[PDB]
């Protein structure tokens, strides 16, 4: 009746998913191999991620699209085996990339003497090779030769799945071993890397990040209640930052407070400014308070927190191989005891929802940072 249009619905969405996938991770691999400020060995690690989610795109979203559609596997055990040992080689390798990633950034924020000149990109692409083979050793003789193992293919002519993972003890241990272990080891290596990145001016000077991005919201503001909010918000900043020791450390030094001391006078003019309403003229108060600022940035200020940001960019990818791919090891710890509890629907989901994850990647460290956006620009036009 109405599955017509769900069949149509789903070849079309299901095809845009792999299109962008494989544009978006194509992006991504030919901005690193072609731009050299891209050839860094974090960006060595986003390559091998990159590889993984464009075979993902390629292979495993059309496959499991002509599995749904057609409701049975059409090609054949040998393809099928392929495939199974594809997608388990590829997660595998996923996993063991992102705790490479972790590794790597959680070294790089508790070990900043030694460990930098150790970083190499032989040393990386050593890495992610012995990853990706260690990947397919493990996974792709038991899934391609366990039916000639037990001399017995119990595969159904038409399904697809593996048969050594019938055993619910298997599948638990694989569970714990391969994903549920590895996010544990991946949030404590996470919370030292925030932790031991937390303390000095950095968490006093965050004040500084937080009056520049209200500057930013008063650039973009449209309404005074907008710039009175972040104006007000500057003012806190500014105040908290006043009493606030730099690291050079009365003569010119009263001259620091003495910028705070005018700061928050203007902030105080252009609230009032903007208490009536005169919108860009406290943006332009605003770009002059810009200008006192600047002039004790380059008086008194330390160099900025890139290294910040990257581990931002960390977590954005931890939390989103984290959240897309809970929900499905769920369904298998679920499915080891209850099998009726997880519809196919739902089984379906949780496909997808990996599959997603591939697909958005790129977004996660590719499309906010500007040397990618820059190559992306080059490349496109
Ligand atoms: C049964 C395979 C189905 N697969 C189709 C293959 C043709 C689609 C699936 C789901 C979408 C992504 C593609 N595959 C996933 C294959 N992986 C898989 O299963 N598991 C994993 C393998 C390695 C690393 C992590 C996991 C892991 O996270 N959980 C885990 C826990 C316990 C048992 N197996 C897995």
């Amino acid at each position: 009746p109405y599955k017509t249009f769900e069949v149509v619905f789903i070849v079309l969405v299901a095809g845009s998913l792999s299109l962008v996938t494989i544009i978006g991770n194509i992006l991504v691999m030919v901005s690193i191999k072609v731009n050299r400020h891209l050839q860094t060995v974090n960006n060595y690690f986003l390559f091998s991620l990159a590889c993984a989610d464009l075979i993902i795109g390629v292979f495993s979203m059309n496959l499991y699209t002509l599995y749904t559609v057609i409701g049975y596997w059409p090609l054949g055990p040998v393809v099928c085996d392929l495939w199974l040992a594809l997608d388990y080689v590829v997660s595998n390798a996923r996993v063991m990339n992102l705790l490479i990633i972790s590794f790597d950034r959680y070294f790089c924020v508790t070990k900043p003497l030694t460990y930098p000149v150790k970083r190499t990109t032989k040393m990386a692409g050593m890495m992610i090779a012995a990853a990706w083979v260690l990947s397919f050793i493990l996974w792709a003789p038991a899934i391609l030769f366990w039916q000639f193992i037990v001399g017995v293919r119990t595969v159904e002519d038409g399904e697809c799945y593996i048969q050594f993972f019938s055993n619910a003890a298997v599948t638990f241990g694989t569970a714990i071993a391969a994903f549920y272990l590895p996010v544990i080891i991946m949030t404590v290596l996470y919370w030292h890397i925030s932790r031991a990145s937390k303390s000095r001016i950095a968490d006093l000077e965050d004040n500084w990040e937080t009056l520049n991005d209200n500057l930013k919201v008063i650039e973009k503001a449209d309404n005074a209640a907008q710039v009175k909010d972040a104006l007000t918000k500057m003012r806190a900043a500014a105040l908290d930052a006043q009493k606030a020791t730099p690291p050079k450390l009365s003569p010119e030094m009263k001259d620091f407070r003495h910028g705070f001391d005018i700061l928050v006078g203007q902030i105080d003019d252009a609230l009032k400014l903007a208490n009536e309403g005169k919108v860009k003229e406290a943006q332009a108060a605003a770009e002059q308070l810009k200008t006192t600022r600047n002039a004790y940035i380059q008086k008194y200020l330390p160099p900025p927190s890139r290294e910040k940001k990257v581990t931002r960019t960390i977590l954005a990818i931890l939390l989103a191989f984290i959240i897309t791919w809970a929900p499905y090891n769920v369904m298998v710890l679920i499915n080891t005891f209850c099998a009726p509890c997880i519809p196919n629907t739902v089984w379906t989901i949780g496909y997808w929802l990996c599959y997603i994850n591939s697909t958005i990647n790129p977004a996660c460290y590719a499309l906010c940072n500007a040397t990618f956006k820059k190559t992306f620009k080059h490349l496109l036009m």
